[PDB]
Formats: structure tokens, sequence, C-alpha cells
């Protein structure tokens, strides 16, 4: 797909540091790519495997669903056994993380297995931890950092925290922030970004080279967010730039590296209420095409994926790798 709207480096999105307002941004409608259900599912956490394959669940129901982006087949290998899954991320063995929320208040975690459901692993327990896993993202070890999605506005019981190669010590990053939501790090893994979903805001994380400690004044706020409900999930480019989804808003903003806004990506029928639940951005491995899943839950319409091309080509995370 070449004729799909396209975001280029062109005016104020080819600036290091722009100067200006989300009205302004370059911006693109997204076209529907693959209708997932007539009925009103939560999708969330797109993931591709090491083939370029889709993976992609629903929150609700706990459906695990595989698609294969030529023929636009649609699979459905396996639930998930743990309450309101919200990410899959793909190990580069091949096994699938899924990050779950569970009771919302403590009850979540993290668990592996095949594409098929098969050889279920607690990564994270469930009931011997406060957290709700919302995200996660691996780093080049094997290790990864994941959001503890509890809390709200002004109670900041959310964080992020990294967990060894090993899967045997968690360490707290950064805490203290209300609901972490989406999580992603830079290409060179020395900045982490997160997304605090109540308070509409972006957090900008230095790490030092130990991959834990922050950085002398390293954890900023690069950028306060707006509009109901809040920053969800997001994923990189090879170029560094951020993409997220703005929950409840039916858009997706495009950050450069430095955390500038570049772009702007809106779902069709926002305007009216529809598919306001944009959740997940995710790059087609190899490709600058971005998909992006929403649902009308809202309006009682359905499931629905989105397509666009981005920036650059998404980059070559842990599943990728060689
Ligand atoms: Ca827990
Ligand atoms: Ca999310």
């Amino acid at each position: 797909q070449q004729d799909l709207p396209t975001l280029f480096y062109s005016g104020k999105s080819n600036s290091a540091v722009p100067i200006i307002s989300e009205s302004e941004l370059q911006t693109i409608t997204a076209e529907p790519w693959l209708e997932i259900s007539k009925k009103g599912l939560q999708l969330e956490g797109l993931n591709f495997d090491r083939q370029g394959q889709l993976f992609l669940l629903d929150v609700f129901e706990g459906n695990i669903f595989k698609i294969n982006p030529e023929t636009k087949e649609i699979k459905r290998p396996f639930v998930s056994h743990k309450a309101n899954p919200a990410a899959i991320k793909i190990h580069k063995d091949g096994r699938l993380f899924v990050c779950y929320l569970g009771d919302f208040k403590s009850t979540g975690g993290i668990f592996a297995a095949t594409e098929n459901g098969d050889n279920l692993q607690d990564i994270i327990e469930d009931l011997s931890t406060a957290y709700c896993i919302n995200d996660m993202v691996f780093d080049s070890k094997g290790g990864f950092y994941f959001t503890d999605f509890r809390g709200y506005s002004t109670n900041p019981l959310g964080g992020v925290y990294y967990v060894s190669p090993d899967f045997r010590t968690v360490t707290p990053i950064i805490q203290n922030i209300s609901v972490a939501n989406g999580i992603a790090l830079s290409t060179d893994e020395k900045v982490l970004w997160v997304t605090e979903t109540t308070a509409n805001r972006l957090h900008r994380i230095a790490l030092e080279d130990d991959g834990v400690t922050i950085q002398p004044f390293g954890a900023t706020i690069p950028y306060y967010f707006t509009g109901h409900e809040g920053p969800d999930s997001c994923c990189i480019d090879s170029d560094d730039n951020l993409y997220v989804a703005m929950y409840g808003q039916g858009r997706v903003l495009v950050f450069n590296k430095r955390g500038y806004p570049i772009g702007q990506i809106l779902i069709p029928g926002r305007d009216e209420g529809h598919m306001l639940r944009s959740t997940h951005p995710q790059f087609i491995p190899g490709t600058n095409q971005l998909i992006i899943c929403s649902n009308d839950i809202e309006m009682g319409g359905g499931s629905m994926l989105y397509t666009v091309n981005g920036f650059a080509k998404g980059h070559q995370s842990f599943q990728f790798q060689l």
C-alpha cells in the first residue's frame, strides 16, 4: 500500500524543536484496513511476530487474534486465562508475553505462552504482586520495562519497573505516576518514553548505562496532552519518532526524538463520537505502514484496524533480533 495517507518531513514536522499547536500539526485521516468484528471488542496489544504476522487481543473477552496482513485472514488461536489482558509483546524466542490488569486493583501480572496458548508461564505472578500491568517493552538483553496501571489523577499508585533478563529481579525505575500506560525505548535504548493516562502527561526518562538509574534530572515532562481520556499505548519508528494512541480521542499523536509533536493521525468518525477508543499503534515489519486499532463500543459499533504511512520504517524491536 503506497497510496495511503502519508506523513512527510515538511514544514514544522522537519524541525528539531517545533513551536506548534495540535490544531496546526501536519494531520491525515487513517484508512480502514480490516474489520475484526461487527461486535464491540476492546482491541489492544498490537505486535508482529518474526514472520510478519499480526497478534492482538481484546481486553474484556480476552481473545487472542492472529492476522495475516497479506491475506487479511483472521484466526483466534486462544483465549487468555487471565482477566483483562492489555498487551502482547513477542519474545526473541517466539513466546508471546501477555500483560494483564486483572481486577484493576492488584491482581494483574504477566504470563508467557506459545502462539497457540501452550506452556503457560507466570512471568510476573498475579496474586503475590500488587501490579496491574498494561504494557511492556523488551531491551536487547531480554530484560523488559513494564507499566504499573494503577491509581488515578491525584492518586499516583502507578510507575515503571525493570525486570532482569532472567526474570528474577524487579527494579523500580520511576514511581508516583498516575496510571502508567504506554511505554517505549528509543533505538539506542537510552531513553524511555512513558504515557500517564489520567494526568495527560508524556514522560521522557534518560537512563544511565546500567539501564536502571535515571541520569541527573533525567526524568522530565516534555509534553502535556489534552482531552478525554488520555494517552494510551505507543511505539517508535526507525527515526526515533514516538507514535501515541490517544484513548477516547480517536487519534494518534506523533512526536520527534526530542518529544516535540510533528504529526497527527485522525480516526474516521471521531467528530461524531465514533471509534474514539484508539488504543495502540504498530508498524508492519520492514515498512513504514502503521496499523492502529480502535473500536466503537461506546456507540454500539464494531472493532476496526486502521492504517497510514508513518515518517519512517518501523523499528526492529526484540522479537526481530538475530
Ligand atoms: Ca498483581
Ligand atoms: Ca495500553
